[PDB]
Formats: C-alpha cells, structure tokens, sequence
C-alpha cells in the first residue's frame, strides 16, 4: 500500500556485488541438502548446473533484473526458478535469510579484506623501500609545528610505516573472526534439519563454525571491528596527508607531488567519511533486543562504502609516496644552529655536567648570540670556556647536524644504524604478515 | 594525585638503573635514589603527599619531591629523558594493569553465564524476532549467545593488551634517546614484552588508546543488549524474571549498564577527533587522552561487576516462561514434520497454512485438531504428528552445531569452558 | 588513472543539482549582462540554451551541453565566477527546497498525532518509568508528548532554513567577485532573503550542513523513541495495539544512519585551515542521503500513527490497583496527614494486602483504619482510574482539561510553524 | 557497594545545590498557596532553605555518606534544622521534574556567561580588523597561496562564523527558558500546584506543555552540545590557521609569552573540539532507543553539560586573549605577496576591455609563459612583450602589478576591498547590539 516502504527495503540497487557469494552459498547448501536426504543426487545436479549458469551470466553482465526483484537473494532464486523448474523451491528448505545474509557478508568481507591487505602492505613496502634509498636526507623534526631537532627524512617515512604495520596486524585479527561459518544457524534456533555444517565450512572454505545460532544471527561485531580497523587506518593516512600538505607548501618547500587532482586532500577527507560509518553502525546496534531485527539491514551500505574507500585511498597513497619529489637542499636549508641548542647541553652532560646544571649554559649562549648577533656556533673558547669549564676544542663537533642525528643510536633512534635496523625489522614484519 | 604515580615512580627507578649503566650515575647515587623513590611509593600506599600548586602534572609532584628527600642530585634523573616518552610509558603501564583487572571481571561474568546455563539447561521460553514470539528456545541458548559475544571481547582485549605491552620509554622528545640508553634494560625492569620500533611513532601515536576505547565500545554494545533483554523480560507484561533487589531501586542496575554505552562511545569519538587532524610529531592536543582512559577503565570495572551480580542473583519464573509457549509457535515445526517425509518445501508450509486456518476458522488451536482434520489437508500426516505439539521436541530438532537442542547446548558449554581456560 | 579521478567523479549522484545549477547560471548571466561583460544579444544566447537544458560533474555536464548548443559564446559565463561559490549556491538552493518538503511532511505527522489525541481522549493506560507501571495516564497524553517534541524539531527546522536562505553566490574563489557584480540582483533572481557577509566565510563554511544534520539527528532520536514505544506496546505481551513490513524497526534503524552523517561531516570539518579545501566535497552525499531518509521516514511514521489499531480493552485491563498506591497516599495528604505519614500509611496498606493475598482495593474499611483512622469510607473513590487521571488538572498534566488545552496550544503552533 | 557507588550522583550534581534550593523555595511557596503548608510552616521552611543556601556558599555544608544525590542531602539538612516540618516539602513533587528544573536553571545561567565571553571574542576580532585594515597577506586554497586579501577580511571571516554561533546560542537559550517543574513523576502535579506562580518565582519565560515530554526529553541538552560542537569547529579552524601562520616557515605572526607556552594555547583550543564532540555523541547515543517516559539512563546528562560549560568558558577567554595580544609581522605577510598571484588579475585586465573570458586567460597564461622562458616575473615583461600577446594591453597594465589595487577590485558586497571591509564591520557591529 505504501510505495515508500517497498523502496526502503529495496537493496538490489546497491546489493548485487554479492551475487557470487550468494550463489556459492546455495551450491554449498544444496550439496549438504542432498546428504541431509532432502535432495536426490539427480536434483542436486540440476540445481548446481542451474546455479553454475546464472553464475556465468553475471560475469558478463548478461544477467537481467526484473522490477520485482527486491534484492539479490530473490533475483537469483527467481532466475533459478525460471531455469530448472519448480524443483527450485527445495533449496530454501530449512534455511533463512537471517543466516544467509550474514553468510553473504562475511564471505564478501573476507574476499575484500584480502584485496585491502595487499594494497596496505604495498603502501608500507613503498614507505620502507623509500626510507632505504634516502636514508641520508636530513630535515627538521617538529613539536607543535615548531622546528624541534634534526632527524633523518627516513626516520619520518618509517614512523608512518610502523603505525601502518599495526593496522595490517589488526586487519588480520579481524579477518580471523570473520572467517567463521554462520550458515546453518537458520532463522534463530539453528538449522532444523540436522544439516552438515562441517560440510558447509569445507565447501565455503571458512576456518570454523559459529558456536551459537542466536549470536551468529544477531551480532555485527565483524562489521564494527572492520569499521574501527578502517577508521584507525584513516587516522594514520590523514596524519601523513597533513604532514605532506604542510611540507608541500611554498613556505615549507620541502617537496612536490607528481600529476599534471588534490590527492592529499581526498585522503584527509575520507577519514570523516569512514568515521561516519562506524558511528552509524554503533548506534543502529545500541539497544536492540535479541535476536534478529530489521535494523541489522543497515550494515551493507556501510561495509560497501568503506570497502571501496580504503581500496581507492590506499592505492592513491602508494602513488603519492612513490612519485613525490623532495628537495634535499631545502630540507637541509631548514636546519639551523639554534636546533643544536639541545645537543649543546648534551656536550656538558657527557663531560660530567649534570642535567639542569648543563641546560643553563645552553640558554646563556643563546641569549648571548641574541646579544652578539650570531649563531651559537660562531662563538669561541675565548668566551664559552667562561660559561663553563667544559668546552675543549672538541665541542666544535657539536655544531654538525650529521653528528647531531648520529647521537640517536639507541633502538628506535634516528641514527643511520637505528634506522637500518628498523628497515630490517619492517621487512620481517611484512615477510610474516604474509 | 593518585594513579599515574606508582607507575611513574617505577618509571624513574628503571631509567635510573639504566642511567647508572650509562655513566651518568654511580652506585652511591643510584642507591640514594632507588631508595628515595621507594620511599615515595612508601608514602602513597599510606596517604601522604599532596602539596603546593606550581607542580603541574603529577610528574613534577614527584620530581620536585626528590629535591626534598635527597637533593639537587635528583636533577640527573631526567638526563636525556623527555616528558613525551615519559607520559606514554606511564599510560601503557597503567592500562596494562587495568586491562588485567578488567579481564578478570570479564571472565567472571562469562563464567557466571556459562555456569548458570548448565544448571537451567532444561528451561524453555520464546525466542524473539523483531520482538514477536517466533519459536521455542532453551533459556540457556539465550544466556550462551551473550557469553559467546563476550568471549570475543576477551579475545580483542588480549589483542589490545599485547600492543600496549611495548616499551616506548627511551624515545625521548621525538628523535630518540641521546645517551644511547639501554632500552632492553628498561624493558626488563618495567617488564614489557618488546620495545618500540620508531621514536617518532612511539611519541605521537595513540593507537593503543583508540583500540582500548574501540574494544570497550563493542563490549558495552553487548552489555547494553543483554540489559535491554532483561529489562524487557523483567516487565510485568513479560513476567519472565525479577532482579534480586540489591541491583534494583525499578531495575536501575540494568538501566545503568545500558546508559554507560553512550558514555564510553563518547570517549571513543572524542579521541578519534583529537587525532584526526594532526601533523607529526608530538602535539599538546594528545593530552586529552588520559581522562578518557581513566573514565572508561572505571566504568568497565564497575559495570562488569554489576553485570555479574545481576546474572547470578536474578530469579526466573519457569512458570511464566513456559506459559508463554503457544501452539501458534509450532506452525513451522508442523511444516517441518512433512518435510522429513519427502514433502517439498512449498507444499509443506502450504499444508501447514491450511492447518492454522482450519483452526483459525474454528475455536481451537492447531494442537486440538484431530488426525481426521490434518488428513483433509495432507495424507502425509500420521498419528505421530501429535509429537509435534511438544515444546521439548520442538527444541530438540536443532541438533546441528550451534542449535538449541540439549546436546548442542552442552557442546557449547564445553567449548566456552575451553575458551575461558584459553583466556589465561 | 581512473583510481584517483574516479573519486572526484561527483556526477553519478548529484545530477539532482541540475535545475538549481541552471538557475544560478541564468541569474549570474543576467547580472553579468548588467555588468556589461555580456551584450544584450550574448544574453539571449546564454539563456535560451539554459532554457533547453532544464527542459531535459553536473557543472561540466551543463557547462558542456551549453557550448555545443549556442556555440563558443557560452564561454563568457564563467567570467568572474568560481566553482567554490557556485557549489555552495547549489547546495543552499537545493536544501531550501528540500526543507519545505520536509516541513510539510513533519507538519502532517504532528497533525495526525494531535488529531488522533482529540478523538481517543477517553482512553487510559499505564504510564511507564524504567518500563515499570508508574501511574495511570491518558493515551492522548502519550500521543501529545511526542507531538510536542516534534514541534520543537519544526522550530529548529525554521531556524536552520533561515541561515540557509542567504545568498553565497558572488564570493568568487575566496576574495569575492572581482567584477563588482550586483549581488542584490543575484539575490532577487534566485530568491534568497539576504546575501553573505564575508567571501572567505561563504566559500569555506558548512555550518548550514552541520545544522541541518543536527536537526535531522535529534528528529530521528524523537522518531526512534516513538517507534520503540510502539514496538513494545505492540508486542503480544503488552497487546496495547496492532499495526495495519517492520515499519517500526525501519524508522528506528534510520537514527544511526543519520547520526553517522552528522558525525562524518563534523569530522571532515575539524582542523581544516581557511579558506577552501577539497575535503569540503564530502558534504553532498551526506545531505542527499539525509534528505531522502527524512522524507521517507516521516511519511512512514504518519501512516503508522493514523492506521494503527489500539485495544481499549487491553489498555484498561493493564490498569492494576497497585498503580494507585500514590493516589492512596495522596488521599491522606488532602485530609491533612503529613507527606511522610501518608506515604508510609499507603506502604502498609500494600503490605497488609499482599499478606492476605488480595489487591489494595479489596481491603475492608476496617483493615485500613488499623493503618490510619484517617481512612474514611470515601477512600473508595480512590480506586477509580478516571479519578486517578482527573487529579492532574495543573497545566501540562494528564487530566482531560489539560489534554484539551494542549491540543489547542498545539493547533496554534502548527499554524505558526507554516 | 559498587552498585551504590555507580548509581550515586551526589559527587557531581553538587553544583546544583543553589538551583536546587531555589527550586524548593518556589515550590514551597506554591505549596503554601495550595494549602499543603501553613503560613508559619512556609516561613520556617523558607528560612531553613536560606540557611542551607549559605552553608554551600561559605563551603561549610557537610555531606554524609548516606547522601545519594544533592536532592537528598538538602532534604536531610532541612530536617535537622526545622525537624519534621521539612518533610512536607516534597508533597506532590518528584526527583524527575525536580532534576530537570535544576539542570535548566543551571544552564540558563551558564549560557548567559558563555554568551558574554563569545561576544567579547567577536568584539576583539572586529576591533582588531578595524585597526589593521591596511595589512595585506596571501589568501589560501588547499594551503597554496591563491589571491591576495586584507588581513582584516581574514579576521572578519572568523568573526562572522562566530556571530552565527551566538545566534544559535540565543535560540537554544529560549527553549531552555521553559519551566519543567510541576510535571511530577510523569503524569503532572496532583495537587493542582500553581505553575504560573512557579514560572514567576524561578523567572522562566513560559511553562512545560506536556508532563511526559517535560520529564523524558533532553533536547535542551543535545542542542547545547550541537551548539558547543559547531562553535568548537570554528575555534579549532581559527586555531589551525594561527598555528600554520605562527610557524617559522610562514612567520606571519607570533603569540605573546602569556599564551604561546610552541603556540600551546592554540593547540589547547584545537584539542577541545574533540572533547566537546565526544559529549555530543554520548548523550545522542544515550537517548537513542529509550522508551517513554523517565529512565535512569538520563542521569548521564549532567557530567556532559558541566564539562562542556566549563570547557567553552575557558576556551573562549583563551581565544580572546590570543587574538588581542598576538603580534603580526607586516613585513613578512607583505613579502609573502608575490607577482605570480596577480596572474589572474592580469587576465581580468583584458576582460575589462571586451576581451572574451576564453581568449582572456589564453592570453593571460601566455604572459606567464613568455616571462616563464626568461627567468623573471610577469611584472618585468616589457610593454612590447605584452602587446605581442594582445595589443589590447595598454600602458596602464603596470598598475595591475600592485597588491593594493589587487585587493580593491572586490568592491562587491562581501569582497576584501576596503569599502567592503568597513561595511562588514558596521554590519557585525549592528548584528551585535540587535543580538544583545
Ligand atoms: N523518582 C524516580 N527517579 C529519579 C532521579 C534523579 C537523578 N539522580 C537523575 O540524574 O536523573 N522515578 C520514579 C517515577 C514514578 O513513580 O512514576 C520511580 O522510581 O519509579
């Protein structure tokens, strides 16, 4: 009576990409039905063959949807009907859309997450592979967007690599809980025909099966975990984009991007988009009583969008990180003797000069250059040697940026030895994540 | 003025022994510090301290304290160290301990549900779909569905504690530690599993905070769902069960649990926005992490225990649960009856539909229909069809894994017990 | 490569901005003529072409079918006009139109609730607190409570519509229109109420989008609550009413969908520097989805309210004597007994009752006086649900006089908000 | 014990002590008029309430572990000051219509304080825009120098966004200024209490239209949060602009030692956007799904509001100071201005000569290409170098390479031209005042 409601439950529009997983679900169920005694070796063949046909149709868009197809489910159950005959009805025996729609989603997500996984590690591998050939480049490090202290351009690219490797790790943990068979849970209390679930697992290639039908029917944990996985990933990409946006300014002049688009902006904007899907599903799920509820239908559109977003955005990021051109001279140009004010105290420290008792001489020399109109390195022992009995003719080495970075040899530091170690550590993480 | 203190002291003791191995300190100094710090941990576990107001972060409350206990020697304690890698070290140690507290309570809740399902394994009540009676299920199938979702929260918690259990200390301000400090020693002292791979990341990253909140948010969703169910079942209308009174006030205990969901979610949304737009490396913004962490930790700890209490002390009304079962609900089982006799899917329900009508037409339920009546709808109906109109039998059709048959339930209980054991 | 360009392909979902786009162009064209950048003839040219387009990204689409229709003359149309102020003019014009539609749907829902409250004013059922029977209330009081909340959404709707009804066209890329274009003429042509104050603000702000979404989410909150109530009252256990599917679940599920949009835009905006940034392109999809969601949901809600069937029988059956315990206490309060003395006197009547295994309305006058000699024989007027509800005459209460008065304050509000 | 600790609210709802007392005084008065209280009783209760009012003011009031919430604490207090008589105060009242009456009184007052601070910030922006009206700096798009603009056109774009926030604040305050008291538990007040009298005493504009709604809704809380969040988006954006601008790289400005503790103050402001957004999200999820009427879930409103009220109140004053005491560098903002940025103005030059928009830029770009292959800038090309591309190029073309003239092209309302900037200041000046 209400053309509004009908359209509201109309999903065939965006849901069709599940055509394949919906088909492989029926084939699997059919086979189990024959063993369950509901289907004969003969009927099964007729059914599989019909399902194989419709399958090959989509692979060529040849398929044709009618104006009566509510969703991908019926669209096939229909074509299958008008193909092998009324013997098409035996296939839906004992099954429900409740465990059929969740089977479809995890299969789809398990497939999609493999795609994403590939692109993600490719990105990490680009950052890492770039941090290896530009390991000598040095530029400013920031704290509240203010030149802090000297660091290697490579320590920068790897910091994003490390954050991203953790996303790959979370992805894997999410993929494992998704790789569990929900089919066979029926509409609520389970499958009433003593169907062979282990067989379904095998055919559908899941790693294991759902423990409780009610939970397997109502939980969307796998959707939320995924969205939260995707969201944290986006936070990382927007952080990277933010720095690249800043460095690519005229004012910074640190680097330039390829192309002939505004790609970095896109990457940053998608974090909100993705975040919106997380918030959406969490509120849809909050307050719902057991077991199955119409509300759970909002999961699809969210999964689809984030799936395509991460896929397009990851590849774009790889491109950027592989074609952007840095300016070693401008990154060096940015370095200043002021930044060496930190190491300055460190000189006294090794000489035995205690903490604060060493950081005092640091500021003194500064306000003094702010007095003699020079940079802390232009001074001399005909002075500094006064600010502290500790300034042999070797303190001169302190005013060298390469030596500055080389101080951080400890694990995780910016020294070339610490970086190289990181890169080897990252090749290990990847060689394992696979 | 409380929590981050004890881990802070431990953070200094470890960096001290390590500062001593770097040459910055001597056995004398090390002893006078590692004895004064221990002297401070000694006070808090009593109730002495709290002073002035120039001391911003608890760090200074402690740092500026040393000058008293010993003197200007304490200054060296921060040699090479930064407040940036020092604050994250405090947080991870805090969360590591908290996660342990929480895990204990979580597993207790799960066991409370598992243990209760085993004892009431015979009780039967209606299962719901869009809140309408759909079909008979065992009360234990209900309890176990929650317990299952909760074991996944435990798995997530474990995955989160793992990445939190990594030493960030030694990263300094952003480029690393300048004195070639021995981070391996720090790890051993503080007892982390491994050490951070990159200084800049370890300083700025707040992945560990997001994950924890994301873990806490899904746990609360699960908790708000159980609460919703019990609130509904505890209404007069349903009359399925009542709360012990200690958790009542009006099942306040349930409303509380459910309301905490948004509270916790707000924190997740909060930290995600603080991080969203931010260039590397450290930024003052990251300070908003602590209050968010502290709040979710106390909420989870309290909420989990209230939940355990409710589940173990609520009284079910087996009577009303069984009086809720109607013949109406066995219409599908009737169609299933024929299906096991070769009757096709469509015709099966078709026939069953007539049944409901033949009785819908008269003044009796489908279980009062005689063999004569059913036969006028399908010669496949035998006198044994009467075994359909038995709720015990209804539930016993689901023998396939995950189903509500008695055997499947006992299988689940055994699997969950393994799961809990695994959770250690 | 189609992996990055694909993302900027804002054409498959915003073709609905075709009409509003052409109007901005017609209007800008006229202004561009008075500015002298276009000859009187060059005007009829770059306008008769737009004439056909409407008769049949979206910008390029029209900015393409235009040149290939009137020749190269159409090129002078972009003179002094940036996409930044053109895209913002499109959304604002589009949202205004969508808000009038939405307002009409919202008004219909409110009117169906009020109208239903008028006719079913004699129905009484349990009022809940923590989903536990609290005090007897009129079914109409329940309906007017949702209607009242919805009237606040309509009020919020107008407040947002006002700030949206401001002309953004003419702000240029960011510093403004360089050709001293007559914005008053642009305003009148396009029908805005006034024009933007600062060009930078007009190019980069998306307040109007955040405001719309905040209005939409709160509105969805109100709708998900009404639905939740109707989901519970329609359960077999409650049996208060039946709907003439899963419409209720459908309405409730849309709250999160809309909340998601609010959350995403807020996150997209946070931390962006001035002035314009590509990121802002995410506003469209979110606005389109929420406009369709509200348009459909509101109408589905209206249907539900007018066609659901209540059960006067079950609703009254649900009224138990225990719900009148407070009324019992209030019986003494009106006699003169202090607050505490009465409520405890009522507490012992409920005790003395459960003891004997009866309901409080069955206690004999004798048994009551052993609890308080203040219980005259008139105490029987208390165990009456119409009398219970009729105690609440004070404005806003559930007494019949208050309900009728509410229906009138609302009847005037609907009139106001329109 | 855990349950009791988690169910308790006394610990934080203490701030409502005064508004709670004020609420009771009003009710007490209407309760006396209703006949539930005698003239003497009223005076005793009133005097008692006044005494309790001071105990909190002087910070004397003592809390008992038995105090479950601020409402109970005060009730107990009157009891020990006037005895049994104090118990008759709650007659016909509920913690349901009482708690919301309290929250609304608190928010009306807190909103007045926020309004003051918001307007002062806007005033600070406008006053500075008037004075530094000649300063010119680059305008940005995707953080790439686009076209020149006046520093004031920049300051005002922020002032304008903030005026809309002040407008939204006024709208929220209106719906909050409604009396919820007398709604009871959910069915209304049974004693026929005079609510009109209540509105008058507590100074509300109007009264609750429906009992059930008045006790279950938190619109007023969500609106305030939506108001707060959008306001923080504006402050986070300005903070982000000032952060970039204060970098050594840009060097357009620097903060005074007072705030820039590293522009710390700016980062402190930006961070709060998420903190305020979080509260918005929580309450929205807390209400979603909640059935009619009152539910314990609604208790989460208070801590959310307190956090956002104290946050905005601190952040608004920090922002005002930052804008007031910051030091710009006219020299740098001026150097940032480059000839390349005028390439477009050069294109419009021809446009103002009957030259088609098409051949206009096609002729403009070539001017950038010509000087592109000479290692100079467009302002250095010879008059002959120009006429070559388009004889339309007169001798006055020179003037185009002047930044002041660049900004003065935008005379149309809203632009960055000076006449436009002064008009804006007058409009915003008027917007405020009409505002209040
Ligand atoms: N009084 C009451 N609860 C109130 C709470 C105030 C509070 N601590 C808050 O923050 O909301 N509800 C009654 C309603 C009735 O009897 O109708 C009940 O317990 O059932």
């Amino acid at each position: 009576t209400d053309p509004i409601m009908e359209k509201l439950n109309s999903s065939i529009a965006y849901d069709q990409r599940l055509s394949e997983v919906d088909i492989q679900g029926s084939m699997a169920y059919a086979k189990a039905l024959e063993k369950a005694g509901i289907l004969t070796k003969t009927e099964l063949e007729k059914i599989l063959s019909g399902l194989e046909k419709i399958s090959e149709e989509w692979s060529k868009g040849v398929f044709v949807v009618k104006q009566s197809d509510e969703d991908i489910h019926t669209a096939n159950e229909r074509r299958l009907k008008e193909l092998i005959g009324d013997i098409a009805g035996k296939l839906n025996t004992g099954r429900s859309r409740n465990d059929q729609v969740v089977t479809d989603l995890k299969l789809f997500m398990k497939n999609s997450l493999s795609i994403i996984s590939t692109h993600l590690l490719q990105l990490i591998k680009t950052l890492v592979e770039r941090a290896a050939i530009e390991i000598d480049v040095i530029l400013p490090g920031y704290t509240n967007l203010q030149k802090a202290q000297p660091i290697r351009w490579s320590q920068f690219l790897l910091s994003h690599a490390v954050a991203l490797t953790r996303d790959s790790e979370r992805l894997g943990e999410v993929k494992k809980r998704i790789n569990v068979l929900p089919l066979g849970s029926g509409a609520l209390a389970g499958n009433p025909l003593d169907i062979d679930r282990e067989m379904l697992r095998s055919e559908l290639e899941f790693a294991s099966i759902s423990l409780n039908s009610m939970d397997a029917i109502s939980e969307r944990d796998f959707v939320v975990e995924f969205l939260s996985f995707a969201t944290l990933l986006m936070i990382h990409l927007s952080k990277m984009a933010e720095d690249l946006i800043i460095y690519s300014t005229s004012e910074f002049g640190f680097l330039t991007l390829s192309d002939a688009p505004d790609s970095l902006e896109l990457i940053r904007s998608k974090s909100g988009r993705v975040f919106g899907r997380l918030a959406s599903i969490l509120m849809v799920l909050k307050g719902l009583p057991s077991t199955y509820n119409k509300d759970l239908q909002e999961d699809k559109e969210a999964v689809f969008d984030v799936v395509d977003t991460l896929t397009a955005v990851l590849q774009v990021a790889t491109g950027v990180i592989s074609t952007l051109q840095i300016s070693k001279e401008n990154m060096e140009k940015a370095l200043t003797p002021e930044m060496l004010a930190t190491d300055l105290a460190l000189y006294l420290v090794r000489k035995g000069v205690p903490f604060r008792q060493a950081h005092t001489a640091s500021g003194k020399a500064v306000h003094l250059a702010e007095t003699k109109g020079i940079t802390i390195n232009n001074l001399s022992l005909e002075d500094l040697k006064s600010i502290s009995p500790q300034f042999s003719s070797d303190v001169s080495q302190v005013f060298n940026f390469v030596n500055s970075v080389e101080q951080y040899t400890a694990l995780a530091g910016t020294a070339k030895s610490s970086v190289t170690t990181q890169i080897e550590q990252l090749r290990e993480l990847m060689k394992k994540q696979k």
